């Protein structure tokens, strides 16, 4: 059975980043809704996958798409969050990850306004992600509750549905995501860079 | 002349529609967002404007998403608003919609049955979008589109619901089942009939 | 166990649709390209029982598209089959569906007007896809799918028509406008009219 | 607006035997493609006035027609570029200096270019094209479904036409053929200059 995963730290240790309330919101009402919903998705998908029921497994993939992806999206959130005053949060903690960021967009500002732009450009709700794809990076976009597809090896990711936002910034998505680099967690995304 | 939308005056004041949609909401609903959709849309338009004279396609296939998300948000937050109606008008009675109502207990059996069934669309949307009650010929159907698309040609909308998070999360924060449960206190039954009719 | 389905037998001989449609197409059609799909259903499903007993939730998302390509165009095609019949066989005479023309002409206007409405919905498929005649509830409607898609949850089948080009191409080349015209000749009303009712 | 016209095929029809069959490239240029700029065409005309008359539902409405059209006549355009008679020697894959060497350095070889390609070319479902493009100064191999074209910000190099039409009369349901003998009659010339200019 899948689990909502712990914080590493309290709901205002983002602060003034992302205000407490939305944090406490975000992980214990919406994260969690979506390990419920997957988990009785799987149930469900389980008996029409020992009957036979393509029609049932198919009207279930949405579900599992939906809940299984927002679950995945969510768990590699938190992780690569930290507070502001956290040596994790100071880029000086992936030295691999930003030069290979210099290496590919010519610096690190240049590569926060292409994946600002690019998270600003989401129609509706979805994430953006930074992704290693083969040896080089990449930014991708994902739509609604859609993971990273296979290929592409997350580094870290930010929620732009509007309820990671809209309490603390209202309709501001641009101050959201102008103070969301703050509290990126630059440790988790040298380990997921560098892998195994 | 191209690009010349303006944002529409609401039928109401922004506390018309308590305590079912909050004030605030209203406000940054109607003076921010749907602001802005009429602004990104009227250029959009002025830009499309050129490329279509220029005989660009390439041109004119980008700034598609920008017209269809914009436009169609112009368009639906239009309709919204005069969908809308404060909860102790005469219009917001179904009494007010003799064959549309009508036709949505042929289609569904009764009103609540109608409801139930709207809601479960509206709160089976995954992401942002819209939940509709559309007219097909002579039928009714409940139909569902994505975050700013318009209802489709050959389907005339009757009312919409808004299911962007934006439309109840400062009242109702993540409890969209409850923003749904209130919203039918200030649907505009009399608006509803007069697109169906 | 996981993954058991088999390509049904078509209820007629390949050449028993012409001159509608071509013993080659019927031939290809059924024994090459419906049995890839059932094929590919019971791998794709076999494989889904490993990812699911791993919980392995990643790898179950990526075979999602294989499930529901495969699988709908085997429920698809195997519909087809059956809404199909001989020219001069006594069910593809639409008088062998009284309640089911009867709701088409109180919807359309006519039988012609119903043609007319969906002729231009599978001339209008951009791609591949199906047109379909589709119950939704107590009422007729006339929807289109892309790719292998089947006929969502909600909506009944009536019939269907491929528009996938390998349904025609061989006999009509680029001319499904002829292909639309000659099918309604091999139309099982019999098989529609029971999926009516 | 809306004055495009097919363009003339640098070869005659039987030039790409016994690759692509001369039935098919007759059919394929002479037919498919001149619907797709006709109806480009069409399409054009009638956003002209919904633009003018700032009607944004119409506007919506057209996207689609647009975007197929006008992508498939972009396609097909590249597309008989970047095809030539096998014994030609812009066939052989040299003609393309700086090109070639990109793809060596991004794959490895020219045959696990063709390896990877060939299973993206074969993975896609329904209609659609396959297609190197260049990314900034790297290569990439992406797929476009139905009429898109190739996105803003990749430079197409040589694309595929994997839509049935392009196959079926010569190699019936085996799209696996039709892309290992089209490979003899890629224009690498073509590429090279895409790829640089
Ligand atoms: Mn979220
Ligand atoms: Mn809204
Ligand atoms: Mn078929
Ligand atoms: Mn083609």
């Amino acid at each position: 059975t899948f689990s909502l995963p712990a914080l590493p730290y309290a709901y205002d240790a983002l602060e003034p980043s992302i205000s407490a309330q939305i944090m406490e919101l975000h992980h214990s009402k919406h994260h969690q809704t979506y390990v419920t919903n997957l988990n009785n998705a799987l149930k469900t998908y389980s008996t029409a996958l020992a009957a036979n029921d393509v029609p049932s497994q198919i009207a279930l993939q949405a579900a599992i798409k939906f809940n299984g992806g927002q679950h995945i999206n969510h768990s590699l959130f938190w992780e690569n969050l930290c507070p502001a005053s956290s040596p994790d949060a100071d880029p000086a903690s992936a030295p691999e990850l930003t030069a290979e960021i210099a290496k590919t967009w010519g610096s690190l500002d240049k590569f926060k306004e292409a994946m600002g732009k690019a998270l600003l450009g989401i129609q509706g709700s979805g994430w953006g992600w930074l992704v290693k794809e083969g040896s080089g990076l990449r930014i991708v976009t994902t739509k609604d509750g859609d993971p990273v597809v296979g290929g592409e090896v997350p580094v870290f990711g930010i929620d732009m549905w509007e309820h990671a936002y809209y309490l603390q910034y209202l309709n501001g998505k641009a101050a959201y995501v102008d103070n969301i680099w703050k509290v990126i967690n630059w440790k988790t995304a040298e380990q997921r860079f560098k892998g195994d």
